């Protein structure tokens, strides 16, 4: 097939894979119980992404959805990835500030809605309705970000400055990166079709790699992960 976006898929695969192995190697050497928890979560995240990037590279996870008078190329494999990677990243942040079970449940639940409505919107055949689902998915994300900024930051103040300062950074990287996804979706292939798929794939790989390997490197190299 040789689609224009494959090089970004191959690059995403490579980066996720290398990041996975390095976290795996680093994680199985640590003896601390808590640090092991964070490592297992942070390694599984890029591991899931690698497999999905690989699948997409190999021609799977792609479907032609009709709308706007066109047969639009929608990579649904992305939601299969994010369905499990986004709540795992949220869990990493939750364990860090000692969030409550109710908070985590609600964050994972909101996250499920965000990805669920996101995919339904990416598969919707009525053009304008695609944005109705997109709208709801974004509202869900704004709820998650509100909680991360107003809730978690507050409970991280009961933590040690080293831990509070690590969370601040991860929280900041997450707010900035996650905020970008709904915009790429809106102006890209799933939405307005302004930005081409090849470029759109490039944008997604930069955000995904940054949000998983970038995030993991920052979190796993800190001493805040220790019990
Ligand atoms: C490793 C992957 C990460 C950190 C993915 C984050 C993805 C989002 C914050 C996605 C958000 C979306 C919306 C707000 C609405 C439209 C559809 C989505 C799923 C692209």
């Amino acid at each position: 097939t040789g689609r224009p976006e494959w090089i970004w898929l191959a690059l995403g695969t490579a980066l996720m894979g290398l990041g996975t192995l390095y976290f795996l190697v680093k994680g199985m050497g640590v003896s601390d119980p808590d640090a092991k928890k964070f490592y297992a979560i942070s390694t599984l995240v890029p591991a899931i992404a690698f497999t999905m990037y690989l699948s997409m590279l190999l021609g799977y996870g792609l479907t032609m959805v009709p709308f706007g008078g066109e047969q639009n190329p929608i990579y649904w494999a992305r939601y299969a990835d994010w369905l499990f990677t986004t709540p795992l990243l949220l869990l990493d942040l939750a364990l860090l500030v000692d969030a409550d079970q109710g908070t985590i449940l609600a964050l994972v639940g909101a996250d499920g809605i965000m990805i669920g409505t996101g995919l339904v919107g990416a598969l919707t055949k009525v053009y304008s309705y695609r944005f109705v689902w997109w709208a709801i998915s974004t509202a869900a994300m704004l709820y998650i970000l509100y909680v991360l900024f107003f809730g978690f930051t507050s409970k991280a103040e009961s933590m040690r400055p080293e831990v509070a300062s690590t969370f601040k950074v991860l929280r900041n990287v997450t707010v900035v990166l996650w905020s970008a996804y709904p915009v790429v979706w809106l102006i890209g292939s799933e939405g307005a079709g302004i930005v081409p798929l090849n470029i759109e794939t490039l944008l997604f790989m930069v955000l995904d790699v940054s949000a998983k390997v970038g995030f993991g490197l920052i979190l796993l190299r800190s001493r805040a992960i220790f019990g």
